[PDB]
Parts: structure tokens; sequence; C-alpha cells
């Protein structure tokens, strides 16, 4: 398509690698770069620990509530929201909160404990259909990004048609899927990623995500206006070790997808 050939020669003019899964719920079709190769998720795999939490208060009606204590030993490489409440609590509401809308990584670590371990974080990928999802580790390590690395990867495709059932099918109950758009249309990190490359009348939730060897990532649901809406997923990731990060070709992957 016009459009595959646009995004591989933005590849070309980025010399990393990306990936791009778009879905048009019009007609279910798919536009797809790399959909099949695995990427570092970073923490775009925050989305996943939301909602198996989310999906755990189905049945556990206050769990949102809950106070989780934060201590100093809890603290890893990045705790915008956590650092603030360290010798206090904070609740699984508002820990999903800092994860999914200030990359807050000790929330994430709450999160995957509170579903016990990295394992229950997969498993409830698992349950919704997804079997190419994989968590193997807590924050911040999950985020290495090593070239080849299985672990802590997904691809463009699967990462897609879950965020679909997350925030627009039924994988969660109604309350909980209202309650994570809420949380991703509110997230504070994507101004610079698929947000800066689409059209100013439409609303976006995302969550982002970044790591070692310039990985920089975005996954989104979109709603243009009088349309139906898109999800679209953009994994960027590159040779260098320690490469700069480029939101820049996310935000002009986003375009692209835009345009047509
Ligand atoms: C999720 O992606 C998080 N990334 C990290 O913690 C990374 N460290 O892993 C050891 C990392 C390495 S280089 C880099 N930019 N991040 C958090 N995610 C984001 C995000 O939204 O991209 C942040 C900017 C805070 S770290």
């Amino acid at each position: 398509s016009a459009v595959q050939n646009k995004l591989a020669a933005l590849e070309k003019s980025s010399g990393g690698r990306l990936g791009v899964a778009l879905i048009d719920t019009a007609d279910n079709t798919q536009v797809l770069y790399r959909g099949d190769e695995r990427f570092p998720m970073c923490s775009t795999s925050k989305v996943m620990a939301a909602a198996a939490v989310l999906k755990q208060s189905e049945t556990q009606k206050q769990l949102l509530n809950q106070p989780v204590e934060i201590k100093p030993a809890d603290l890893v490489n990045y705790n915008p929201i956590a650092e603030k409440h360290v010798n206090g609590t904070m609740t699984l509401a508002e820990l999903s909160a800092a994860a999914l809308q200030y990359s807050d990584n000790t929330a994430m670590n709450k999160l995957i404990a509170q579903l016990g371990g990295p394992g229950g974080v997969t498993a409830f990928a698992r349950a919704i259909g997804d079997e190419t999802f994989r968590l193997d580790r807590t924050a911040p390590t999950l985020n290495t990004a090593i070239p080849g690395d299985p672990r802590d990867t997904t691809t463009p495709r699967a990462m897609a048609q879950t965020l679909r059932q997350l925030t627009l099918g039924h994988a969660l109950g109604e309350t909980q899927r209202a309650q994570l758009v809420t949380w991703l249309k509110g997230n504070t990190t994507g101004a610079a990623s698929i947000r800066a490359g689409l059209p100013t009348s439409w609303t976006v939730g995302d969550r982002t995500g970044s790591g070692d060897y310039g990985t920089t990532n975005d996954i989104a649901v979109i709603w243009p206006n009088g349309r139906a809406p898109l999800v679209l997923v953009t994994y960027f990731t590159q040779p260098q070790q320690n490469a700069e990060s480029r939101r820049d070709v996310l935000a002009s992957a986003a375009r692209i997808i835009a345009e047509g």
C-alpha cells in the first residue's frame, strides 16, 4: 500500500527499526509495518498491568481504594509520583494513574505485585486472547530493550488488538473500561509522540514507553470527528545502545497513517 512505502521511507530516514499497527474500526481494516516482528514494549506494558488490576476489581469491588505502602526500598530509576508519598500510602487507583499518566515505574511495580508477579500480567494477556505479549521482569529492567532479547516484548499487531478490546471492546467491565479510558486520555507524557502527528480535533488517550537503544514507543486509541475510532501502535528502536529518543518518528508515523 502507499502508506507502507511512506512508512518504509520514514524508517529508512530514521536509521532504526519501526513497527506500526493501525486498526480502523470502520471495516476492521488494518495497516501493518513490521506488524509481526517483536519489539521491546518498555512502559507501554503498563496498559496490560493496569487493565489486569481493573479486571480483578470487577470481583473485588473496593480494590482501587486499597492503600499500598510506599517504602524507600520500593524506589527505582524513575519515581515522579511515588517519591512524593514515601513512608505513606497510595491507593491502587492512584498508583494506576501514576503509571499510566506519568510513567511512574514504582507504580508499575505495585501493579505487578498486586497481580502476583510479571507472570500475572502475562496471564491476563492470555486470558483476553493475546498469545504474543510477554512480561518477564519488573521495572526498571523490563526496559533494557536489548536487540533480539525476547523478554518483555510483543508485536505491533498483537498490541493493537489488545488495546482495542481493553478501551473500546468488552475485555473489561464498563466501569473499568471507562476508568482506563479516563486514565489514558489524561496521560501527560505523550505530547511529542502519536499526539503530535494527528489533527488537533481528534481525542487521544495513549501510553508511551522508552528504553535503551533509543527505544521510543507509543500506543494510542484515537477518536476522530464523526467517524469510527482508531487504534494505533508505533514502536521504534535503534542500533546504538546510547541512541537518543526519537518521539518525532512516532509523530511522523501517526501523520502518515492519518493521511490514509
Ligand atoms: C518505560 O518505558 C520507562 N523507561 C525506563 O524506565 C527506562 N529505563 O529502563 C531501565 C528508560 C531507559 S532510557 C529511557 N528513555 N527510559 C519510563 N517511561 C518513560 C516514557 O514514557 O517513555 C519515561 C520517559 C520515564 S521512564
